[PDB]
């Protein structure tokens, strides 16, 4: 019944952020800690990937995913195929909600158990309980306000703004960047 | 949504606080400031209310009514309040709670004809109603000397902020 | 099965703006008309209001308001909420779940059938299909990009950013200003 | 949470065509993607096939009946009767939604995951979100154009009124001929 | 219990037309009438409506209509929208889930009970069962096969192949010309 | 979302005959394939066998059947219930919703996946989405029109009926005797 | 919660019959008489009309509408029209989902509480729980058998068939005849 | 129909207590016992943890843990995780709705059987009926009563507290502490 | 949650009677009283009545129909429909699902809420909560005991039977004659 | 939203008890009042009266019920016809699901909104939230204890079993006599 | 489909005493059986149980208790506890909503197919369909009438009122000791 963290991840000006929040809402309106960070980077530090569901689910996709990579030297395009492949395989996992989100310096993908893989056009992708608000406000800025931001500071704000809308979303926001 | 109120009788103190929290559908805040406490009757009494604005001050005018009417005796007129409350086919439809407090008492009336004194001088409203009270009969009991009406007020809805999500941090406290 | 169209309003750096899409959608599917018109200037173009649903009760509620705003001394707090006293009233419209935004050179209001009437923090409110893309665009925009934007380009840019994401939500956007 | 984009395929004159648009709308409300590769021609050029659904799912599919197509040396019937009754057969798979057209130059068939097999008499299917409109328009025009277009020119314009009409669907065409 | 019958409306080339099926399905499985008159013209044939629903209904709107449009001297739009006004007053009425097309030389329009009124860019509109089908095939066909067909033509084609793909339309058709 | 086509079979005058549409609908409103074929000759033409549903499924049970019919001297009861017991057992065949028709030169017997086997008083079994009016319509026709019709004519009509009324029944029927 | 008893009427070879059967079904089980009598002639014996519903709901529109009758000097084209314009105009009784048929020498129609007048081109009419199984019955009669057989004889029939087909309809048979 | 007792637990000031009532309610109306045995130290008395649901779960799971445990050396962080994963890989037990509280002298974790493992910002837990009343006081307490009180007093307090306000808690309250 | 208490009536070998129970269940599983009067003469004692529902239900009923006997000068057939007429007329009553038996020395008569009134073919009602089973008993004593069972035997055995099977009714059982 | 006080009457060996719990529970699990007055002596203190409802309505009720006790001189049988026929008539109070009990020395009543009056004939009524286990308790003792025991004794025992095992009924009870 | 019977146990003044009715009642309001015997005495009948529900599934369950009384040694909570697990780990039994009530003369302890284990400190126990009714009696008398009723008597007291009151509850009552 946990609600999705809000995750972010950004593309800009030669520069690559990912930022989530720390919130953990359990049933409908009820929040058990405001820290949970949910993004990290693998590989070596040459992906950031960011989960918005559970803990236990979060590492046992990371510990498989990377297995893709690794199999497929950190070609983010053949790893995450074959990581959506091997998610909708699992009777366990494909029943997962929330999704995975993976870039490196050259891109960014989108992972879900029901086997999908989505590239975004404008580099922005978002999601998690907030996602939606935070992916208005980002390619507003990146779009509109493009020579004005760093991806920092898009993906920071991306965060903020949704932490505003949405009842899910919290202002503790872990961010990284390649 | 409901934004959460508060109120307190304490070491002859009366506080009455609430959030500003407007929670549009499922998950979208329209609105952080929103103030649900107001003195009424020359600042004689604190109310405070869950819901619309437009349903706040036709109960509020309708209830300071009866306070003129039965000459400021809470008790009496909230009990009033509660059957006209009642007898108005739209307005007893309403979910959201009242919250009436003097320096004497306290009083929570309800759409359903409902009048509630709390034993412990806490009431409190809302969405983060529950959350509000436990924080605060818990300071109150085990935590009395240390602490003012106005701060337990205070506190209790800081708690209330952190764990219900429709309960923000933008806080209105109202004392007499 | 009717999709809202979308209205955003900005009051910023001394300036006011209303502006909204045309998409009209049928069916969970269709869609017939790229541009409608619901943003109205009234009170003899003192004030622009706009609703996102159905025409006839547009006028209803505008005729209404400009009834309320008419009687007030144009205190365009007392007249909201004197219709939004009057809204909860009538039994018919009482249950629309479509809402007005009513602003002038100095404040908006956005007020319900419910009898709310709410006015936002940020000077930014938006309603219909696409509210919540354009409300976190235009958030976005006014917060970070301050400098840089008018209340006119503010409005344009969160809704051709709603239209770019919301399915309901078109490109061909009129703006009003005061 | 996926909208599945829009297939057509259509015999003409002689000549085959199928075609798929790009967008990609996860939530009931927001469009993730504009472009996909979901039709890919298979059997050494000889057949198309698309599939509406998940990335991980139509290569399972399309390798499935592939398979299929070379066990029976090319027999599209067979294949997609065999096809049929595994995809039927299959516990994870039995349950999805989206179904697949295959093709050839003589034939061209549609097979679902409940073991179901169709051979439309006028060689138009339609598959995905806007299957309706775009069955309607590329019939329309077969039945009433027939001397004006070729089958690519039947394909493309089909799927450009489908996402000229259905929310779900857009103007970011691929059209693949045998 | 009963299935709308299917109509359909073009202006082209200067011309305009309307046309409906005859088929009247009764219970989600059954045919009960093959034939009716829903589409007739109005305003000394100035006009044409059509309503897909029951004959009591088409009847008391379209006399309702009609007698906005002497009301207003003519006017398909001011006439539309205070039809839309007391059809959406009327408590009887305010619940009727089909549809009004009404329809000039000029222009034509779209009515609903819930106070819309809907102007399509393309002048091309359809309403009750298959209009979904019948309208992507007159679009498909204006656009597309523009130089090679009339108005009337349109109409009777979009309904015939509605009529030969959605299983509630058939084709005993009628059109009607300004 | 698919619409099982329409089998009759019937024992008249010393003759036999089972017949069948070929309409198959997909959504509740769409028709893609005219003549469809699920009416097959087993046992080496000692048996008529019919099946309204899928052709993967189709196969399936028939085979079984057939399987069945060769362990017991081709006891068609004894068989019916072997296969009855069977399609019982198996967890995905057990949950069809629809039913096989199985006859020779003396009985019909109607099995389905809920054990079920019933023999008809009258001589006379019917499946599928017209199942009922085509029932109906040779009932009529066998015990009113006894003398003037054979087997042959009376499921021909029956379907031609059938597909008259029912929607999702057409009139292209084949009829195969024993 | 009662259960529609079933009526035909039929018009073959010069003859005019209508029947009903007598079973009065309260709740989804139960039968409380089996003798009700639905059917009556008006207008002097002019006209034959029969009802589903209610005794009281029988009389009341029996009533009214020979209101319309007397009004319309007996023009069933007419009257039933105004009929079912006044049955729409009821609060009570738009609420009927059973309804009505009338014929003379002349025609027969159907009204329904919806302001729906239906008039078969077969000059077969059935209603109530059954009508459908007694429907199908008839058509293939009076098409496929129709030198062989009266209209009492018909009617008669249609109702003993869906006696057998349906729990709701039982084999005491009112006939009457024009 | 069985409602959880409440268990609470705190790391205060350099100690820690973990807390439970003994109210078991049957029905949503219904006590029968006063008292259990639902928190229990672990590791040989290193590690304290409760649960709220029943007692045959709980001793699965505190077996299962504090198998672990031992695996882990002791390590409280990592041996959750496993737990977690193992909780969640079993099919019985991931249906679990109630929850874990672990913990050890040094931080606190809360284990769901979805894979969630949560470490609370604050150093509270609670879980079971009054769960939610429970953690308000106590963070109550923790914050602004912070020098006035311990943990062993918070815990009772805190409890202490939800049965005065959570109907099925009640004041039979035990401590632990490591 | 009430439970009506059982009335049954029956006309045999030219004497009549009107039994009922004393049962009062309240919620689905409590019994408050043993007896009441639900069985009133009315009409100055040349009419039985009987109503399964609430007392107040009752004498509204009652006095009502008493006054229709008074206006129509006894006739027991056309009173009952001026009442059921009257009764489906008022939008309070009209909801009442329980039903009225009224009784006189001649024919009786079931009157619901809807506006049916049934004459029972073998003179014999029964409402209430072990209806069914007293209508079961006392129509088989009548049609296979008819010599050596009289009327008042009938009632007293019918609601004899049902306080044995139905545990709604109980055995206190109070018999009315004509 | 709140849950309904319990109240127990009881007549024994000559002496009349009505008594109540004060708790009031709102929301599921919450307990915002300790001690409740809703038992009234009306009447010259001659009728003891409890409702189990919200204040006002208590006060509506047994104002209403005081009118018909004067009106019919005492008579706390025809009072309590009398009321349950203006309650049930009136359209907002019918709508209560609790309950009134009245009772003077020589009998007691209970009362609906639907119109419903009770007598228990072991004289012992209960309302409310332990309103069976109130019952169950007093009718024990009344029976079996009879020698021992008094009516406040009852009552007040009565109430002290439910709020011993009904978690929605406390301890602080009030009795009252005639 | 079926109503569990009722089974009540004491603990009073040092005397064990175990009593159930007969009833059983199958569908919502009939009684098939008067007399039933679900309550059984293991282990050197040093052991009473009982168990509502079915007659199978209480040999099935009295069978495995038994078997954890002697691995256990007769260790009422130890055996309570392993069975439970057992029977919580069953997939056939876990399903079970009727529960099971064990005792000896130290003693009483209620099992769930949940893994519950229940021990009352008043040493009441009931269950089944007056489960409530029963335990309320008997703790009322239990509680005050203590110096003039023995267990036996309480037991079979408690199971009479029990009787009297619930509906699904007969007077057919059988009660054991130890």
């Amino acid at each position: 019944n946990f609600h999705a963290t809000t995750i972010f991840a950004v593309h800009h000006n030669g520069e690559c952020a990912m930022a989530g929040d720390g919130q953990v809402t359990m049933g409908n309106a009820v929040v058990m800690k405001h820290t949970a960070r949910k993004v990290r980077k693998l590989f070596q530090g040459k992906v950031l990937a960011g989960f918005a569901g559970s803990v236990a689910d979060a590492f046992t996709l990371f510990e498989m995913f990377e297995g893709k990579l690794e199999e497929y030297n950190g070609n983010l395009q053949r790893a995450a195929v074959e990581m959506a492949k091997q998610w909708r395989g699992d009777k366990m996992l494909r029943q997962l909600e929330a999704m995975l989100i993976v870039m490196d310096k050259t891109t960014m993908l989108l992972v879900s158990g029901t086997g999908e893989v989505i590239e975004p056009d404008d580099g922005i992708l978002a999601i998690g309980s907030g996602g939606n608000y935070a992916l208005s406000a980002g390619r507003a800025l990146k779009q509109y306000a493009s020579e004005h931001l760093t991806a920092k500071q898009i993906a920071k704000a991306s965060l903020e703004i949704a932490g505003d809308i949405c009842v899910y979303t919290n202002h503790n926001i872990i961010v990284e960047e390649l």
